[PDB]
């Protein structure tokens, strides 16, 4: 699609098997999703915005399905404002900046 | 002009006489600015990210030059860690996102 920026870029995506909503979000290197459990093991991470740091778990080479294209590729967990798919998987899908 | 994902998305950007690197944010809603003097009014603001929030000063119609596009609208002067182009000047120079 083409996605213009009057409202916050606000898509659906499908992860573990569930169905939540993300903002696709060019500032981000990484993709962090609100707290929720994946499969599999995962590592703590510290992640900064902007505001200071917060703690995450980064799972690995997960499927998430954004907007009905496919990635598979790393996912931060932690408290986040905001769910938000970054450049980690942005790529995968093809995404660019136009203007 | 078209910007890829691979590496972040940094842009030159003129503002206040002063030429300066910012990230095209799409999930910012607003601009914000490192320091920088500017003017002869402003408006206190927090904003949030992640980490927490930040205090800064809001200035209202200050012409911004992005990547050579015209803009002119409100920008955010604080201690953020990077020069952040948001979605309120975005719009304004006819970006969208495309996959
Ligand atoms: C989660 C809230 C929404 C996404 C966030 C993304 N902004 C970028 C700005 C660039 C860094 C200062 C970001 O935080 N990126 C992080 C996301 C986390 C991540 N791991 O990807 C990042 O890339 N962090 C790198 C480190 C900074 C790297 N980026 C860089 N150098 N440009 C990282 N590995 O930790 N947007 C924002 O932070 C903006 N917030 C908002 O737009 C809204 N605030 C809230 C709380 O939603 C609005 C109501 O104010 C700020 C700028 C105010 C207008």
């Amino acid at each position: 699609p083409q996605i213009t920026l009057w409202k916050r870029p606000l898509v659906t995506i499908r992860i573990g098997g569930q169905l939540k909503e993300a903002l696709l979000d060019t500032g981000a290197d990484d993709t962090v999703i609100e707290e929720l459990n994946l499969p599999g093991c995962w590592k703590p991470k510290l992640i900064g915005g902007x505001g200071g740091f917060i703690k995450v778990r980064q799972y690995d080479q997960i499927p998430v399905e954004i907007a009905g294209h496919k990635a598979i590729g790393t996912v931060l967990v932690g408290p986040t404002p905001v769910n938000i798919i970054g450049r980690n998987l942005l790529t995968q899908i093809g995404a660019t900046l136009n203007f």
